[PDB]
């Protein structure tokens, strides 16, 4: 069974918007996609890893003429691409040499919060260093790593604070699946930037409160890439990294490629694919054939009718493995019925973006659950038709799908996942178990509705302990820290997301 269209509602899709910015091909000579490369632990052994991970301002040659100024992390534009391994006792040193204070967020990490899960309670300061140590006891993936201060997360992942993080485990190692990184297993970090005057990038300018959105693909830091292929199979880790952009992945010819894992784990059963549509901070592994090309030949990865990355097909070594049936066992949690469903509902777009009634507040606990107890949540776009699609995400937990509408979820939904769009007028039901106590953020993953309000945020919790105490962020505190960090007065702070808070008048 080829799926051969897109599974989202498309009156929704970000395409019908008013304010919709296409993609343009741009002027620059194509040239070879970067891949990042993998960060060099400070020490590891079997049992542990030890890394420094750095966040850092510097300028990136991405079109001709002057270097477009950037923010990475180990480099100067988006990051290198970390390795952590189930089981393995992972001992980080966060780093910032940035000028404003940044947070590093783990997505998809089952970490305690909200320290280590580095969401909008764990500043590092500009000059600080801190120290983290975690062991990952979830299925092999892509994560990724990015800031995420409250506000504003969209400013940071714009001046390219975002990097993949790889994790493995005894399971995926042992399938037959591309795995040579950079050769025939590589990132596809999709997202998009408008370049100003001198290549600039300018967040402010372009600021909008339903989604920023440029004219330019970016991917992995690369405008107008190609890739040599040197094997007849690759495996290719789609990264949704905009900020607000869907991109409707397709090949020419239709050639066919087989999704092999979502967000939190391989999928249960391979997926076949011509036409794939990814939503904010959503990751699809898809493995492409090129068995029937020569050498010579080049295929176009498109999104809708614009050209994103070419593959450039060089002399291969002929590959006669093929994918097992089953690729991964999905051992669901158990769901006590004295529990209530929990209803989430998004509302809203623009500046009016909530959820349950409320805009986010970084003081506020929004709701409870116990840990090691899984429980029905059913999620809900409110939004009325056109509407747009909202996707959801959950920190410190891999949910399963279990419905969309009553019905089946989509047919690559079957494996665990963090991130879902939700359709308007659609109710997602979900399985979420939390293991680990803490404070978790749940928002809409359009950064710039997270950043306007469009975030909640529960606290996990061990029934046996009394409530504990988490020193959490406070607004004074980050706006104080930001004022002295850009030599301003507390007045004059401009962040992503203020519009929206003081157009609906809220704090
Ligand atoms: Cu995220
Ligand atoms: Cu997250
Ligand atoms: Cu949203
Ligand atoms: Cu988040």
């Amino acid at each position: 069974k080829n799926y051969t269209d897109y599974f989202f509602d498309e009156p929704a899709f970000d395409l019908h918007d008013g304010g919709y910015v296409p993609l343009e091909v741009s002027d620059a000579p194509e040239k070879p996609l970067n891949v990042p490369p993998l960060l060099k632990p400070d020490k590891e052994t079997a049992t542990d890893v030890y890394y420094t991970v750095t966040a850092e301002a510097g300028e990136t040659q991405l079109l001709p003429g002057a270097k477009t100024k950037t923010w990475g992390y180990n480099t100067s534009l988006l990051g290198q691409t970390i390795v952590y391994r189930r089981g393995q006792h992972t001992h980080v040193t966060l780093k910032n040499t940035l000028p404003e204070l940044t947070t590093f967020h783990w997505h998809g990490a089952n970490v305690s919060g909200p320290y280590v899960d580095g969401g909008c309670h764990a500043p590092v300061y500009p000059g600080e260093s801190k120290h983290i140590d975690f062991t990952l006891e979830q299925p092999a993936t892509t994560l990724w790593l990015h800031a995420h201060p409250c506000p504003s997360t969209a400013e940071q992942v714009w001046h390219g604070l975002a990097a993949m993080v790889i994790v493995k485990d005894d399971h995926e190692a042992s399938l037959p699946l591309p795995r040579n990184y950079g050769v025939d297993d590589i990132p596809v970090i999709l997202q998009d930037r408008r370049f100003h005057e001198n290549n600039q990038w300018d967040y402010r300018a372009d600021y909008d409160p339903d989604g920023v959105a440029g004219p330019t693909a970016m991917i992995n830091g690369t405008i107008n890439p190609y890739f040599d292929v040197t094997t007849q199979k690759v495996r290719l880790r789609f990264l949704n990294g905009a900020n607000r952009r869907e991109w409707r992945l397709h090949f020419a010819d239709d050639l066919p490629f087989t999704q092999i894992g979502g967000d939190g784990s391989l999928l249960p059963e391979p997926v076949k694919f011509t036409h794939l549509m990814l939503t904010c901070a959503e990751r699809a592994e898809v493995i492409v054939d090129f068995g029937q090309y020569h050498e010579g030949d080049e295929v176009t990865l498109y999104t809708d009718d614009v050209p994103l990355l070419k593959f450039r097909i060089h002399a291969f070594k002929p590959d006669q493995t093929t994918l097992p049936d089953k690729l991964f066992d999905v051992k669901a949690p158990v769901v006590d019925p004295a529990l209530p469903v929990r209803h989430v509902v998004m509302q809203g777009m623009d500046e009016g973006v909530a959820i349950d009634g409320k805009k986010f507040a970084m003081q506020r606990i929004d709701a409870t659950q116990p840990i090691g107890k899984a429980q029905y949540w059913d999620v809900t776009n409110s939004n009325d038709a056109p509407g747009m699609v909202h996707p959801f995400h959950v920190h410190g937990t891999q949910f399963l799908v279990l419905s969309r509408n009553g019905h089946a979820p989509y047919p690559n939904e079957h494996g665990f996942k963090d991130t879902i769009g939700v359709n308007p007028g659609e109710t997602v039901r979900l399985l979420v178990r939390f293991d680990l106590p803490g404070v978790y953020m749940y928002h809409c993953h359009i950064i710039e509705h997270l950043d306007g309000g469009m975030m909640a945020q529960i606290e996990t919790f061990d029934p046996a302990k009394p409530k504990q105490e988490y020193k959490l962020m406070d607004m004074d505190t980050l706006m104080m820290a930001l004022a002295k960090e850009r030599g301003v007065k507390p007045s004059e702070i401009w962040m992503g997301g203020m519009q929206s808070y003081e157009k609906m008048g809220m704090k």
